[PDB]
């Protein structure tokens, strides 16, 4: 037998639950971060397209005008219109109808630790602050983003996370400028919807996110969906995140017509996810059923109702690792799925935001 445990707490700041007893050309110098020290720094760039909608800066002498030209012409022809489509639009704190693209070589401990990060937006640079550069900015690495060989970049290997970097800027558009709260709204969601920008970009499944999903023991062991592990593992949240909003986008009766309106939601990131559940999946389930019911969904993916993704092929290899000891506690939407071949009996001594859900 097998069941899905589930802490079904919805605030992510939430307690541990017991789970029960048993021109161009022309120059500018930009504000960047040595990610090694976090310390800011200054990196000159060079303007390399100037386009509609996107300034492509280029401060790695490696890349060459062509490669330029290409990404501002993907972001262009692509990007934006998906971007504005289907999330949002950006602020324009400089006044000048254009988002600035730095394409350079992001600084950080790829060489002694095999990590790197490929991009990414800071909303520091929207304000009149320290570190600032005053401006819809976004940083895209090249080195080894693009690949390891400084001859041979790959600029297309960018191009999904221009739309993530771009779904980050217009989601803060919409909440820190347009909105009376302005309340940025809470990470997990906020990294979904990047990935649901990259899905619908690819035209294609994130099947890394899916491998990484399937061997981390940290998500077979109750890593949370809405508490973001900053100093830990990660990767296992942005795993979480994306199978979540795809989850979502199946429920919904108007599938990737929802994104928009849970940036556009002037509640908080739960109210707009009840109201997304409410108004498109189910009027009478609760946010955290519907969380629950994900978590079901990823074990059984049922071809049709709550407990699948409509059978879409995209995330048939998702394959939830089973455990043989519940963990003490649960984190607020951490779950495990727990197998025995001996008879159980759901402990009546569970905290009540526990809930076991019998799969087979
Ligand atoms: C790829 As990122 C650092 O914008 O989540
Ligand atoms: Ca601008
Ligand atoms: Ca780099
Ligand atoms: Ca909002
Ligand atoms: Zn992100």
């Amino acid at each position: 037998a097998s069941y899905v445990v589930n802490n079904e707490n919805i605030d992510k700041d939430g307690r541990q639950a017991y789970t029960g007893s048993y021109s161009l050309n022309d120059q500018r110098t930009f504000t960047t971060i040595d990610n090694r020290t976090n310390q800011d720094e200054q990196t000159t760039a060079t303007l390399k397209y100037d386009g509609k909608k996107a300034q492509v800066w280029v401060a790695d002498q490696y890349i060459t005008d062509k490669q330029a030209q290409n990404i501002g012409r993907e972001f262009d022809e692509r990007i934006d219109p998906l971007i504005e489509n289907n999330f949002g639009e950006p602020s324009d704190v400089d006044n000048n109808g254009k988002v600035n693209i730095l394409v350079y070589d992001i600084k950080d401990n790829y060489d002694q630790t095999g990590t790197y990060i490929g991009g990414y937006f800071h909303p520091r640079d929207l304000y009149n602050v320290r570190g600032s550069n005053h401006s819809e900015i976004f940083y895209m690495d090249t080195y080894p983003s693009m690949g390891t060989d400084r001859q041979h970049l790959n600029e297309s290997q960018i191009y999904s996370t221009l739309a993530h970097e771009y779904q980050h800027m217009v989601n803060a558009n919409e909440n820190l400028f347009k909105e009376q709260s302005q309340e940025e709204m809470d990470p997990w969601l906020n990294e979904a919807l990047s990935m649901a920008s990259e899905q619908m970009y690819l035209n294609a499944p994130l099947n890394s996110r899916i491998d990484y999903y399937n061997n981390s023991k940290s998500i077979a062991y109750g890593h949370s969906l809405i508490r973001w592990d900053e100093q830990g593992d990660t990767l296992s949240n942005y795993s979480l995140s994306y199978l979540f909003i795809e989850y979502l986008k199946k429920q919904s009766d108007n599938g990737e017509q929802v994104f928009k309106e849970l940036i556009n939601d002037p509640g908080d990131t739960n109210t707009a996810l009840q109201n997304a559940i409410h108004e498109h999946v189910d009027p009478n389930l609760s946010l955290s059923k519907f969380m629950t019911n994900f978590r079901i969904a990823l074990v059984k993916k049922e071809n049709s109702g709550p407990y699948g993704f409509k059978g879409d092929a995209d995330f048939n290899n998702v394959h939830p690792q089973p455990i043989s000891q519940i963990p003490e506690t649960l984190a607020p939407q951490g779950s495990v799925l727990f197998q025995t071949n001996q008879d159980f009996n759901v402990p009546n001594d569970k905290d009540e935001d526990i809930s076991y859900n019998k799969v087979n």
